[PDB]
């Protein structure tokens, strides 16, 4: 599964998705236990746009590993690009309770907020991400 995974990985970097999904799926049918697999799957349809493909294999990483911040902050970015900022916002907080340190992740909790007319909300998660990282 490994080696599969890799292939996928190396396709996924030069950005061919399509080829990444088919090798990525085959190191799931030998190997359906890792999450960082379910996750770069769900990343490899999210860089396509099949944001549903992406939202599918995201909850199954997180099933695995509900730890992870990065996997909760994808979902969020996929319910983002489908328009469900009410979704977004309850995955990115969830991805922000368990790493706060992202501006990146604060900075998008706050454009969730901004796209639902909620302009106090915004600007609190706007000043968290600038707090972090002034540059942007
Ligand atoms: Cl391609
Ligand atoms: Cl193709
Ligand atoms: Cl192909
Ligand atoms: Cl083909
Ligand atoms: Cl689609
Ligand atoms: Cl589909
Ligand atoms: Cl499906
Ligand atoms: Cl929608
Ligand atoms: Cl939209
Ligand atoms: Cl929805
Ligand atoms: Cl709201
Ligand atoms: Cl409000
Ligand atoms: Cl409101
Ligand atoms: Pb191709
Ligand atoms: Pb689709
Ligand atoms: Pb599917
Ligand atoms: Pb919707
Ligand atoms: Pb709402
Ligand atoms: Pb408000
Ligand atoms: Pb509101």
């Amino acid at each position: 599964a490994e080696a599969w995974y890799n292939l996928g990985n190396a396709y996924y970097k030069q950005g061919d998705y399509d080829e990444a999904i088919e090798y990525y799926q085959k190191a799931l049918e030998l190997d359906p236990r890792s999450a960082e697999a379910w996750y770069n799957l769900g990343n490899a349809y999210y860089k396509q746009g099949d944001y549903d493909e992406a939202i599918e294999y995201y909850q199954k990483a997180l099933e695995l590993d509900p730890r992870s911040a990065e996997a909760w902050y994808n979902l969020g970015n996929a319910y983002y690009k489908q328009g469900d900022y009410d979704e977004a916002i309850e995955y990115y907080q969830k991805a922000l309770e368990l790493d706060p340190r992202s501006a990146e992740a604060w900075y998008n909790l706050g454009n969730a907020y901004y796209k639902q007319g909620d302009y106090d909300e915004a600007i609190e998660y706007y000043q968290k991400a600038l707090e972090l990282d002034p540059r942007s």
